[PDB]
């Protein structure tokens, strides 16, 4: 699903704060449209990310018109942004539906690299992460998203924005990581209890992580937590403390 509409990516940029002379990443630029709106801004590195050949061409093209621009063939679930030997990357990017939340999840594991990111995901997703505890959409991303960034929804964009149009509605979320961020250990953790105690919605804490932690009793009552708490009962806060006894 290539992004058209002209204004729309202008309207993405302009709400990414991004500056002049900035370092921007772009996943999946695809047929370039997002990619020109960010490098109307005249950042200092524009790096984009592609494997799709059938869009390389048009990629080269503009490359020739904007030195600034920087085109790497490679799997974006392959790329540490530590690979990318630069500092204060402001991301701005449309995911590809396939790997979003994967991706989203990678980039905030190596936040101290980031300034910012400026995302267009399905909407679906941006609600997941944007999610408050005891609300509808509140899981797993809500919990590693929380601890690591400041959220905030956007806009919503239309099927219409596309080519061909996707089924489903997009949005767009920027990320700002937290000015305090808990250690890389912990989150890495906090990701991995989080899948087990999410898998289900009705789970009891002390029955899903029960493998994991066959003394789970004994660390909710460290933790003063109810016994028998269910998954979306806990806080991002809650599953860091858990994290720091496991």
């Amino acid at each position: 699903n290539f992004i058209f509409d002209g204004s729309l990516c202008d309207k993405i940029v302009r709400a990414s704060g991004l500056e002049e002379n900035s370092n921007v990443l772009e996943i999946g630029p695809g047929t370039g449209g997002l990619t020109r709106s960010i490098l109307h801004k005249n950042p200092k590195l524009l790096t984009v990310i592609e494997t799709d050949e059938r869009c390389i061409p048009l990629l080269n093209e503009i490359k020739q018109y904007h030195p600034n621009l920087n085109i790497i063939k490679q799997d974006a679930l392959k790329l540490k942004l530590s690979d990318l030997n630069t500092n204060k990357i402001t991301i701005i990017s449309n995911l590809p539906y396939h790997i979003g939340t994967e991706l989203v999840i990678r980039w905030l594991k190596e936040s101290s690299l980031v300034a910012s990111m400026t995302l267009m995901l399905q909407k679906e997703v941006v609600e997941r992460i944007c999610a408050k505890p005891s609300t509808k959409a509140y899981g797993r991303l809500s919990v590693i998203c929380s601890l690591i960034a400041t959220v905030e929804k956007c806009f919503d964009v239309a099927p219409t924005a596309f080519y061909p149009p996707p089924k489903v509605y997009s949005a767009i979320v920027k990320l700002t990581p937290l000015e305090n961020i808990p250690n890389s250990d912990l989150i890495s953790k906090v990701e991995l209890i989080t899948k087990m105690a999410f898998a289900g919605r009705r789970k009891m804490i002390k029955s899903s992580l029960k493998n994991l932690a066959p003394n789970i009793s004994e660390l909710l009552a460290k933790l003063n937590i109810s016994d028998n708490c269910r998954a979306e009962n806990l806080t991002p806060n809650d599953y860091l403390s858990l994290a720091s006894l496991i």
